[PDB]
């Protein structure tokens, strides 16, 4: 079933190869603001569909029976290119952490199922719209996404986002089909994907085939038993899915990728570095930084340009230089405070949950100074 | 419970609290930074000032007949709820609160949006514009009372910012605004201006005191030599907070069965989805039962009122924590010290209350 998937860079820390999931090396994560093509995180729950591009064709199920029929052509053309910077975090990002608290079930993801990109495509909004649907409707009604990549039986990959998202113009939510200046690549979805921002990666739909409005959320085995976050009590025989709600907007997270565990550095001066970012379009106003092990904290510089409010897309890099002492240990920790102020808890065991997402407590770095 | 008398200052008693969804007028706690105005109605009139240089001039009559009523079910909670666990910490500066500085209402007004658009102003500006408020409280130089918010906010349906003039189906007390307050729902209550004298769109945050040197968050290490209003943003959304209300700390309860009760609220219109009380100071949990009716996405004001009935073994020593995650999963942390600030504002580490169960 995986003959015909893409080639990957090596570099990526493979943790699936059939289906390929992969994720950038600290060391190059956070080295630029956006994370070029070839590094930027892959999570593939199924084989890679090979599409050719002129026979493709988007399936909107319109609002009285019709149905919309678009060509990447029309795609393209129909509707004003719309460009947005985000940042796509997998809600299993940093579940290294909590396995080692306690087995959990997922792919061993370190910290970087994270990545960002400039995208471009066509407003969702703009193709509903286009479509005949109205900008509100009464009540709680979704929009469902489905993937070309399918299982054995052939159910695909499958998502959905409340209609007040997919019909915001604040929300950007886009039917992409351009990558950091390029056209998307085989595993980011080519031809056409679902970016959207300031939610978990889950609901950004690859290869994407049809969108449909419903009074209910998408059936989707991800939608319905996948990606929710439980009580640290819950176990696999009193797991029940129907007591939460799907993973949307993600919480406060920040990580360390300079300089890593074990390292012996050298005297004088140290650069910590790493990235933060929340959802919700929420900025990141403060990132905390300890050498001390979460005694004394202080404030790391903020890189990059101030993004409207509410519409925080994109992380936040950081950089924190401090004088460093000969012989001395440290132990690097960081935390973030978001536009509401939302923070990062002290420890994992509280949050754990048995799929090991929404792993979001302190992140702790062990390292010395040279003598 | 009143924390300052002059001006006044007061929070329900923990045994009352959280025993009705909506807070009783009597008991909606109370927060005023100067003398509370005693507003005569007729003469009253909110200034209202047009994008051109006009003066939408509004009698509280003309403001309840030419807008149509909306009523918001809101929960307001201080900056400053939970300060004493801050205080425990190091020592800030604030008012004593406990755990009773919030308060749920349903809220009775005019549409800020409807006013302003009234006024003649645009459904969008570019960029970032602000609507500023002025209280009719004022200190000794003549300075009021003052805030804003964000013009999106102000002028977002979905948004549910209120003109109040009712509070619970009665005209707004004198301590709680009449004749007319803001009402920023999911917003903290300092924004909330009460005596409302003036509404004003400027391309600025507001230049009052409470806007510009009060109100914000700062990281553990700022103290006063070194705390710098410039650095950080002005509150607005407040984040994810819980606390027990029953049993009360110190307390010997009696062996069998054991009602643990609590609220539990969110910022930004985010509802509480889940409620995990331990009985062992956070090694184990479990999940709470909430009460309340869902709201519509992004629009969760109000509190979530939750308990949870347990076994408790006679003679033994009970630490109740409870933790609230929202619809965004966001979380309360472990411990204050790392969320400690020198004004004790934020406070919403996990509520831990030790009682004693009885032979
Ligand atoms: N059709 C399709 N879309 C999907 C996936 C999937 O397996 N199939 N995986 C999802 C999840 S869990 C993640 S985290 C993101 C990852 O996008 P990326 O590989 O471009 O980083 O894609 C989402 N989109
Ligand atoms: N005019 C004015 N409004 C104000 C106040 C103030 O002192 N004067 N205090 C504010 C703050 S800090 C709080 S927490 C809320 C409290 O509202 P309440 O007293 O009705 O509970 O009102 C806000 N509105
Ligand atoms: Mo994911
Ligand atoms: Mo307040």
């Amino acid at each position: 079933p995986f003959a015909g998937d893409p080639p990957r860079h090596p570099g990526l820390r493979v943790n699936s190869q059939k289906p390929f999931n992969a994720e950038p090396p600290a060391e190059l994560l956070a080295e630029r603001f956006l994370t070029p093509n070839e590094l930027f995180f892959t999570r593939n729950h199924l084989p890679v569909p090979a599409v050719e591009p002129s026979s493709y064709r988007l399936r909107v199920d319109g609002p009285g029976g019709g149905t919309l029929s678009l060509s990447l052509a029309e795609l393209r053309s129909r509707f004003p290119k719309h460009e947005v910077t985000a940042t796509l975090q997998c809600a299993g990002n940093r579940r290294s952490e909590m396995s080692r608290v306690r087995p959990v079930k997922g792919l061993p993801w370190d910290i970087g199922a994270i990545s960002t990109a400039r995208w471009g495509g066509a407003r969702l909004r703009d193709v509903l719209l286009h479509a005949g649907f109205p900008e509100e409707l009464q009540g709680e009604w979704h929009v469902c996404f489905e993937g070309l990549d399918a299982d054995p039986g052939g159910a695909p990959y499958g998502a959905s986002i409340p209609y007040g998202r997919a019909l915001s113009p604040a929300a950007d939510v886009l039917l992409a089909y351009e990558m950091n200046g390029t056209e998307l690549p085989r595993d980011h979805g080519f031809p056409v994907r679902v970016v959207v921002p300031g939610v978990v990666g889950a609901r950004s739909v690859k290869w994407l085939r049809r969108v449909a409005v419903s009074p209910d959320e998408s059936p989707s085995h991800w939608q319905q038993n996948d990606y929710k976050g439980f009580s640290p009590c819950v176990d696999w025989d009193t797991v029940d899915y129907r007591t939460a709600p799907a993973i949307q907007e993600l919480p406060v997270q920040s990580a360390v990728t300079q300089p890593r565990p074990g390292a012996a550095v050298p005297p004088g001066e140290l650069t910590v570095k790493g990235y933060a970012w929340s959802g919700g379009g929420r900025e990141v106003v403060r990132v905390d930084v300890s050498l001390d092990g979460g005694r004394t904290w202080k404030v790391a510089r903020l890189m990059g340009d101030k993004a409207p409010p509410g519409r925080a897309w994109a992380w936040a890099l950081w950089e924190l230089t401090v004088p460093v002492e000969a012989g001395t240990e440290l132990e690097i920790v960081c935390k973030a405070v978001d536009s509401s102020y939302n923070v990062q808890p002290d420890s994992v065991a509280p949050i754990w949950n048995l799929r090991g997402v929404l792993s979001t407590a302190w992140h702790r770095v062990r390292v010395s100074v040279q003598d």
